[PDB]
């Protein structure tokens, strides 16, 4: 039916995400480390429409193929996934930083939107027209700056990643969106969780035909400072 | 008040748009080259709310200039802008291209679009906060193809000049957005009414918020990838 | 033959340009608006090897059109074209520019660079393979910042023009790159002489091989990131 | 001070660029999995220079910081780094793809690179004014196709990294370039791996005070096909 599995549903923007279509009746499956947090979520959410709460680390590609085996009939079509599960680790310039922060960056940030997608591709297939991927970019992934490094990359992963996948999809309705966000919360009036989850909600509604490749999207305060000469 | 200038209003996305405004009652001004094209749409859309039609070619710096001076007092400020008018002129290998054909392209989806938006700005930063311009690009900005040459320059030109802009328009509210899409009317293309609805969609986004840029295609198209000769 | 063509040789690194070419002993025609700054170049290195130099403004597409008509023989067959001519006419905020600064430098930086490109490309091709087309793009053409518009605009349009041009030139031989230099003239800025050295290694490159793109920034310049505004 | 590091050192544009290194007598460190063709290599090349071939997985973290740390005092400082280690495991549509291939190209392409550039980085900055990295992204990081997916992804992370990463290096003098090379040879007339030899060698001896951000190279024979329509 109208089915939604969204990683990292009480990190970042996901929790909005599952306020909002929990709203529009989707059924939701989500995905959270935080067992107790994501549990209460669905609990509340569960009032106004089905929720299926996976206490589950995307990085754990053993535990997430188990989790999407194990996911009843009523997902054997999955119309929508948002790819959210992502963090920004450090402050230090490259060659001061912590080489765990830049593998968990790098397993989370990429590794586990690569098995979130992957997993449920046949069931976004089974769906097909109308079934919709929103992976979670950043202006990061295009505009580099101070101690961006590895985040920015992950990010622009993310990106090429989700153009790609769209020349795989032929035939199958499929489609696929990069929603590149700057500058949050989550006097600069910076971008809400609730308005990425509004922007989401439009990407996802859109008429079979059409697919937005990217969109990105900035707090009207927030432009670009150009270069620095040291 | 909300006042919408559109370029181009008998030409691409531009009568779509003009319907699409007028249902939710914005005040437009509508331009064009084919005037009696240009004043049957304002007769029609009249009925549902203000229409003034104004026939002149975007190209021309004098005429635009002096259309914008006689603008009503109505559009003081002015809330949107989209900047619609622009042309292909064939796919031909560029070493067996008119340079006249490439003039009226860059005249056009260049210059035409300087001249709107650099004539209408001071209207715009009068708006304040909500105020939008919609520059139509085109996915022929970024990706190259066979027969692009200068479209698909004209288009690039088109993108960096929006990001360009907002570095400009610090502390007036306005928005710039670069909408670019793909394959337009077995493909299900784009249609011109879902232009419309994208850019209606820019327009109302909240005040605090500005949509950068957002590149569509019909999901029916998609990437080649490289060709080998 | 070696045989180079030049446009605006006496503005930036146009001259730089000529002189490293003028030492390999290329023939060159070398394009300037002043005629005494020209000719005066032009004998100079009229001691190193062959120079024609023709008096005219890259936006007069007649002009242009009659010079290449009107070139000699020895340029039946054209090695390489440096687009160079071009110009920014400020920083000054886009809402209060000059529409005759706009005009100037769209007519210059694309069209100028247009006429340049079209008229000589069948002499281009008559040379086959190893030509080489060099288009000066910049920094711009990619990196926003404050004051950029048009300038950044047209050098966008230089950038996807390049690209382009590629996909139409297929079993011609003839190599496009667009050059896209930073800060030129503590910061050790871009000298002329650095980019008529990497022009000369690009414009000799294996026939094989083209070189698309090539930015190159002094080291003491980076990206500064985003601009809040509050 | 003249000495390099180069991973996946024994059979692509890695043995290549050790090659032609060696006849300009830099300093090499050699890394690779496959021991015996990589010794042979350095036995060979050490008639021209000093060689130390390092046997070694890039996705191995603590085995790249133990090789590392007991470097000879020779490289306590070092003067260029080419990040070469890198693979594609096939074009299959992503919806079919094997998740054990793709575990293998982020951790050797993304993870591989930051290993040895974190590691090393400190070495770099000691050698200062002159001192180069050259990561080897792809046309793939920044153009779609089909199967691209994680390859293409993988170096578009490469790309953006190394752009962020001059962000963090001002005023140690470290220069950080992109290479995106097209169709290789692993009557089109590819790239040959001689050829990226040729390139890196150019950006690394480049005068200190520039920097290549970014060269994408393609075979003259290759260019762009446009769009597919289902």
């Amino acid at each position: 039916s109208s089915t939604l599995f969204i990683t990292g549903a009480t990190s970042g923007f996901g929790e909005a995400c599952a306020r909002r279509f929990a709203e529009a009746g989707w059924s939701l499956v989500l995905t959270g480390r935080r067992e107790e947090r994501l549990q209460a979520l669905a609990g509340e959410l569960s009032a106004k429409t089905r929720v299926l709460p996976l206490t589950l680390d995307v990085r754990d590609r053993a535990a997430m193929s188990a989790a999407v085996d194990n996911l009843p009939e009523e997902f054997a079509t999955l119309r929508g996934l948002i790819n959210n599960a992502g963090l920004a680790l450090g402050t230090d310039p490259a060659q001061s930083c912590d080489l765990d922060d830049w593998d968990t960056m790098v397993d989370t940030n990429i590794k586990g939107l690569l098995y979130s997608t992957r997993l449920l591709l046949p069931r976004l297939i089974a769906h097909g027209a109308g079934a919709s991927i929103v992976n979670l970019g950043s202006v990061a992934g295009k505009w580099p700056y101070p101690g961006s490094h590895v985040y920015g990359g992950t990010k622009a992963f993310v990106e090429q990643f989700s153009l790609n996948l769209r020349c795989d999809l032929q035939g199958t309705g499929v489609r696929v969106t990069n929603l590149e966000p700057g500058l949050c919360e989550s006097g600069a009036h910076p971008i809400q969780p609730e308005d990425i989850a509004e922007t989401i909600f439009w990407i996802m509604n859109q008429p079979a035909h059409l697919n937005i490749n990217s969109l990105e999207i900035m707090p009207v305060s927030q432009s670009w400072a150009g270069f620095a000469i040291h």
